[PDB]
């Protein structure tokens, strides 16, 4: 039997990544089969779809990854290798493994991966993982999952040295002006703080550059809406070039970027414009991240306790049937109940103090 | 002169501590002059109210804190203590150290204090901070910021022993039955993905509990629109008891409690009402909030650098005024402009390997 490879990819980008490895294994197997869930160009390159990459762009997921289970269980192919997409990926490369088909995962599951718990899951479910950074290779090190320092393939994709005056030319922009790029970001919440403040710093800018050139790449029709709105009132007298699409040549005609996405900030720095990140989040929500980052807790009682005195369960572990299955014991109104019931009161006992007689001591104290 | 006290509250939350403080205070110094920022509460116990704690519930802020900056200093009060909202209060404090007056600040402003310059300013603008809570001292006290634990009010407010028959009672839920409370939250975000997967959970449990009582307290209109238009969709035919406000009622009343909060589990911990945690934030979120507290930076290619090869403003320093001053030396391009180009050419050939051929030699590898 030729050499058998199983890809599954759930994206465009995944698609692009299936595609130019399939192109490079023919050049040293050109009898080589591919066969899994592919986009358009890995078919282009003779991957048998299975599936399309669409149908993964819940219940039919699962019904998927369980008929792929049975089917790459049954072919047996040489290698799997899991693009991108690990919600659907990581699982699947767990139950091939099982079987003892050798598994590859493709490209770091940053987002995905994110406590320990799941870099075990990683480590488990793949023979080699391939990342696309340095210090993604660093991290995995630290956790002796095998993985291979590939570089980024926008970095083969990209020259060393753009032609700034040729993307001016595609957008417009004369060679003499001045330049200043704004990606308010991606996501919605990105896009509604980050586009008003983004305004103003340009407004301040053109106090100094009367003459700056402005340009806008806006990803799509919603995002482009949504930033039209929010000028409307911020800066409806502010010119710029609003762009659909075409953040590249944005940034390689001009002469300052001003992101909002740290991930943007590669092809930023690809293209060898100069930038600065500007980015906010809920507080809230960063505090309550950090507490969780620092403490593995996120509720008083367990940080008052020093313990799962109460049970946590946090991103895809809250979830009905996990939250229900916590609290049928509680509900019970049984031996357990109780336990908690008298920790409550010792921890109570321990923060009840008379606080308005311990500041008024500590202002007299001072004061004297 | 007889003792003169400087308060400033901001909410509601500060007017109940200020009003507290000042009870506890006149019982040692019946003579005791109070005056700043004061809610009714304070004004009742005899603050003059220079400012109602209402209009600090922006450019008005900022106008009021510099004439408080002024009256202060030339009233030169025994002792200024910050009530809470740190935003305003932190500030203010270290205007008045500037002129020799002795500041508390009172409640630990966790949320505020997001890096470690915000733990040194808080040490700076402070001669003490009071905690509620005692992992909170432990906190400051790894910082050598002067720090009294004084316990929290709400214990004082609560009994250790509450009265679950009394609770119901005011409810109008039978003494015989199982009761759980769901709290989805009291933000927006909370309660849009948290409210279905609330509502199923419960009626998983009725599975178990067919007359399972499900008490429901939302916080306001807004909140409680949004949770009937959230339950007309996800359980229709779900009996609850949709409370306007009444959490307190509602936790010592249950048997169990599904809770959004971290936070409100402690007003559930004095109730002494078991309690499961379940929260949710995006992913991409978290990922970034757990980047920057794990490495200090959020864009890749500091990352890749190792320092602040690339300006970063974050949270209060994502601001038009420093956005723009961190661009106008960009905009120059000249030799800070090209420095950096060099760097980022650098960093490009560090990265740019032929991913394709690399992946293509980890397949072939793993298959032979
Ligand atoms: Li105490
Ligand atoms: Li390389
Ligand atoms: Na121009
Ligand atoms: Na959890
Ligand atoms: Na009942
Ligand atoms: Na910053």
């Amino acid at each position: 039997r030729p050499l058998t490879i199983a890809l599954v990819a759930g994206e465009t980008s995944g698609d692009i990544l299936g595609a130019g490895l399939i192109r490079a294994l023919k050049e040293h197997v050109p009898n080589a089969r591919f066969v899994g869930v592919a986009g358009p160009r890995m078919q282009a390159e003779g991957c048998e779809a299975w599936y399309e990459m669409e149908e993964l762009a819940s219940r039919r997921s699962s019904h998927i990854r369980a008929d792929l289970t049975k089917r790459f269980g049954e072919l047996k192919p040489d290698v799997f290798v899991g693009i991108d997409a690990p919600d659907f990926n990581i699982t699947l490369e767990g139950n091939l493994k099982k079987q003892g088909i050798k598994t590859i995962h493709y490209v770091s599951p940053s987002v995905w991966a994110w406590r320990q718990k799941r870099v075990f899951k990683i480590g488990r479910a793949t023979d080699l993982v391939l990342a696309f950074l340095p210090f993604e290779k660093a991290f995995y090190d630290k956790y002796n999952v095998p993985c291979r320092f590939i570089g980024h393939t926008m970095a083969d994709a990209m020259p060393l040295d753009p032609d700034k005056n040729a993307a001016r030319d595609v957008l417009g922009i004369p060679h003499d002006a001045h330049c200043l790029a704004l990606l308010p970001g991606s996501r919605g919440a990105e896009v509604e703080s980050l586009s008003a403040d983004f305004l103003k710093t340009a407004q301040l800018l053109r106090q100094t550059y009367p003459d700056l050139e402005i340009v806008v790449p806006l990803v799509n029709a919603k995002r482009r809406e949504q930033f039209e709105r929010i000028k409307a009132e911020v800066a409806p007298d502010l010119s710029v070039h609003l762009l659909d699409g075409m953040g590249r040549e944005a940034m390689v005609a001009s002469d300052a970027a001003l992101l909002a996405s740290g991930t943007a900030a590669l092809e930023c720095m690809l293209s060898k414009c100069p930038m600065v990140v500007g980015y906010r989040m809920k507080p809230f929500t960063f505090w309550l991240a950090k507490r969780l980052v620092k403490t593995d807790y996120v509720s008083l009682p367990n940080l008052l306790a020093g313990r799962e005195l109460v049970k946590e369960l946090l991103q895809e572990e809250c979830e009905p049937q996990k939250l229900a299955a916590a609290l049928l014991p509680l509900l019970a109104n049984g031996k357990t109940s109780h336990a908690m019931h008298d920790t409550f009161r010792e921890l109570h006992q321990q923060i009840r103090c008379n606080a308005d007689e311990q500041a008024a001591q500590a202002v007299l104290e001072l004061a004297q």
